[PDB]
């Protein structure tokens, strides 16, 4: 199949699809992983308005900040993510870019019944 998501596309050339829950970023044990010592370890969530169909990032009171458009968001406070906006977590190398499109769904996925279940329903 093909599924419609936002993502957001590194500087170093990777993509990371922007699941419909929130997800972590930062340097120990979330679910978008960054290296630099700049970012905290549980640095900010990034939630999903099922309403709108957007993301929303809140940084969650970190020591250097989290950087929307080279602006320093207010902490703890949910930030829309909007097309082409530039996303930096600290000063971590890694500028994202908020992107929009189609992605290729493997047929190896849809094996999965709770996946294909919560494919349909979307």
């Amino acid at each position: 199949m093909s599924l419609t998501s936002w993502f957001l596309v590194s500087s170093g050339g990777t993509r990371h699809r922007l699941p419909r829950e929130m997800i972590f970023v930062g340097r120990d044990d979330c679910e978008l992983m960054l290296q630099s010592r700049s970012v905290d370890k549980q640095h900010a969530v990034i939630n999903y308005d099922a309403s709108t169909d957007e993301h929303l990032v809140k940084d969650l009171g970190s020591l250097n900040g989290t950087f929307v458009n080279d602006v320093r968001i207010p902490e703890q406070t949910y930030i829309t993510l909007k097309l082409e906006d530039k996303l930096r977590f600290g000063y971590d190398t890694n500028l994202f870019t908020v992107v929009q499109g189609e992605m290729r769904v493997p047929e190896e996925a849809l094996k999965h019944e709770k996946f294909t279940i919560q494919l349909q329903l979307s």
